[PDB]
């Protein structure tokens, strides 16, 4: 779960612009009803897909266990047909709930 601390000068639209989301989505995920933002308030950010650059010694199993997902979900997300991975390969990572 990604969050963000509201800084002086921030607004729901100014933050939404940065992280490529909408004002409504920010309010919908935080349960807000007002456009007011207190400096220091913690806002929940819309989930963005994590990423991993395959390093020496990595396996799909180790990466899956590391990022709280499964080998199966990892391969599906990246359209893989075999478990082999190469050093330097960029993998899209499922969410920690196998999502």
């Amino acid at each position: 779960q990604a969050t963000y601390t509201v800084a002086p000068g921030d607004t729901l639209y100014s933050i939404a612009r940065r992280y490529g989301t909408t004002v409504e989505e920010l309010m919908r995920l935080n349960g807000l009803e007002s456009f007011l933002l207190q400096p220091g308030q913690v806002l929940k950010l819309p989930s963005r897909e994590r990423t991993h650059v395959v390093a020496p010694g990595d396996t799909l199993f180790s990466l899956a266990r590391r990022y709280g997902t499964t080998v199966e979900a990892l391969m599906r997300l990246n359209g893989l047909s075999s478990p082999e991975i190469k050093v330097g390969q960029v993998l899209r990572l499922p969410e920690e709930g196998e999502a």
